[PDB]
DNA sequence: CTGGATCCAG
DNA sequence: CTGGATCCAG
């Protein structure tokens, strides 16, 4: 198994000028070189929308893709349709691709459905209407940013894999209560290095208590989701308020 | 006390 | 059943 990260270059003359030709050679790229990023499988089924499924473990997938520069953004649809699903809990997983002027992929990386919160879909240029929306990756820890190329790298799919099914316990979670763990998530992640103590949670209680805002007992919380956090082997307890990363 | 463990009103 | 609240060991 060797991944190719360029595109069909014939696909490429082909299809030139031809409307559908960034949208023929993503898709095919995707079909001919992705894996599931839970189970491993390769190659996925297709289902006009880019939508994969994995015929092993049924996961869904739906592509996104921009060419050019890595964007903190993802490009979506309609604000109030967005929201239906993420309230729904009712998203694919989303694939993100992103490749060069050459049509090499220099990003794919996965966000698992689960870490599109609320909070991470963002207004397009917004008016009064016509309000278009994003997926906003800074609002989504690194554990739901799982990529299976990195800035021209193939990364090993078992560690993909294994990132993976260690989100999934999210699914369980109701929306406040897996938000909570979410960003417990992206404060961990703000965190510069591999040891970090209790005190440097702490820190975080002002910008936590912006987002809770019925949360009179920020610490605690943060003590309870740092105990779910080990409990799922994401961070380890080295006892007396002080954690390392895993 | 500090911080890991557990709970319950609506 | 949830997520803000309370319990409880060292
Ligand atoms: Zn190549
Ligand atoms: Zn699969």
């Amino acid at each position: 198994p060797h991944m190719e990260l360029h595109f069909n270059l014939e696909l490429v003359e082909t299809y030139k000028s031809n409307s559908q030709k960034a949208r023929i050679l993503t898709e095919d790229w995707v079909y001919r070189q992705s894996y599931c990023p839970n189970c491993g499988n390769n190659p996925l089924n297709h289902f006009p929308v880019a939508d994969f499924y994995c015929n092993h473990c049924s996961e869904e997938f739906e592509l996104k893709s921009k060419k050019g520069n890595f964007s903190s953004t993802i490009n979506d649809g309609a604000y109030a349709t967005m929201m239906k699903r993420v309230q729904a809990d009712n998203n694919p997983n989303f694939f993100f691709l992103t490749y060069t002027k050459n049509f090499e992929v220099n990003n794919f990386l996965v966000l698992p459905k689960q870490f599109v919160t609320p909070k991470s879909i963002i207004q397009r240029k917004p008016l009064a209407g016509w309000i278009g929306c994003n997926i906003d990756l800074s609002q989504v820890p690194s554990k739901g940013r799982i990529f299976l190329v990195q800035d021209g790298q193939v990364r090993d799919p078992e560690k993909v894999t294994k990132e993976f099914k260690q989100g999934l316990f999210l699914r369980k979670s109701s929306l406040s209560s897996r938000g909570w763990t979410i960003e417990i998530l992206n404060c961990i992640d703000k965190i510069e290095g591999s040891e970090f103590t209790l005190e440097d949670m702490y820190r975080f209680e002002s910008d936590l208590k912006n987002i809770f805002v019925k949360n009179n007992h920020i610490k605690e919380k943060i003590r309870q989701q740092l105990q779910i956090l080990r409990d799922k082997e994401i961070i380890e307890f080295k006892g007396r308020g002080k954690y390392r990363k895993l």
